């Protein structure tokens, strides 16, 4: 299918991606971690994510989300996650062409025992798929959580 | 991986299935579906679900959903869907092993602009799945608006 007029602003995204993340937040000591991302689409105004994590040293599996990416042609965007931990985010926010960034933050956080809202950011950095995932809970203010860069394959 | 033990008792569904299905509900006349899902784990308490939808006459996409199953031992599962119209569930209901049925109300719905609660009751029936979705709004109350069955490939 072709490639949907409100996702062509995102083509660059399209694909699959490997790279490596670190971990770190209050009370949680730093970690690391294997990542795959893969985004994908069947000619609707939707584009598929699907995200997987290991431990670097077996590539023994660690966890999982997946959902889906809504952009507009006004620069906006929602985007909708499943986690295989138990939760579900809401987020939303708007893309930039000319950084090749996409700025989201949760409108909803559910099944969450903790965390309150979760802000998630992409930058494509020299073909290189990066982002910074922040996250709040009721004592600690949003503040990274996770980051990570994946080269696309 | 092996299977988890906690997924053990689900083990039915892993695999991929393909049918048919029908949509109705108030004001929405009624139509039919293709319908795939894929049950798919990783070793964890966990059981990975994508969905997808098409039109039967050509196959053309549809829909899309996915997420993930985290049945307990005792009998108890949350699940956790995103879709691509962008919403979000949290499920909550039972699983019953000698009835092979699994049974589930939404604790949240997010991002709808009408839905207000949706259950999904699955089952095995001579080999087949089966479910029933059930949504409501603020004026129409809980009442069918999918069924499909699918066979296991």
């Amino acid at each position: 299918p072709p490639v949907h007029p409100f996702v062509a602003p995102l083509s660059y995204l399209l694909g699959t991606w490997r790279g490596q993340g670190e971990g770190e937040y209050p009370t949680i000591p730093s970690f690391r971690y294997g990542e795959e991302i893969r985004f994908s689409h069947s000619g609707k105004p939707v584009i598929a994510y699907t995200q997987k994590t290991w431990k670097l040293e077996s590539g023994a599996p660690a966890l999982a989300e997946s959902g889906y990416f809504r952009p507009r042609p006004d620069g906006s965007i929602e985007v909708v996650i499943a986690c295989s931990t138990g939760l579900v985010e809401v987020q939303k926010g708007t893309y930039n062409v000319d950084e090749q960034s996409i700025k989201l933050k949760s409108d909803l956080v559910g099944n969450a025992s903790k965390v309150k809202e979760i802000s998630r950011e992409f930058e494509l950095v020299d073909g290189k798929l990066s982002y910074v995932v922040r996250l709040s809970t009721t004592t600690n203010p949003l503040q990274p959580a996770l980051k990570a860069i994946l080269d696309k394959l």
